[PDB]
């Protein structure tokens, strides 16, 4: 399936979080996207902007 080494979650959802200029603000990302159904939206949120 969807294999951590860049797939279209990783590489669209993993990728923008990280080419975008930020990680994980500690090891959530990892669960974070699962929880997230692998997506940056809520992602971002967790990573610097947990204030909107």
């Amino acid at each position: 399936g969807s294999p951590p080494e860049a797939d279209p979650r990783l590489i669209e959802s993993l990728s923008q979080m990280l080419s975008m200029g930020f990680s994980d603000e500690g090891g959530w990302l990892t669960r974070l996207l699962q929880t997230k159904n692998y997506d940056i939206g809520a992602a971002l949120d967790t990573i610097q902007y947990s204030k909107h």
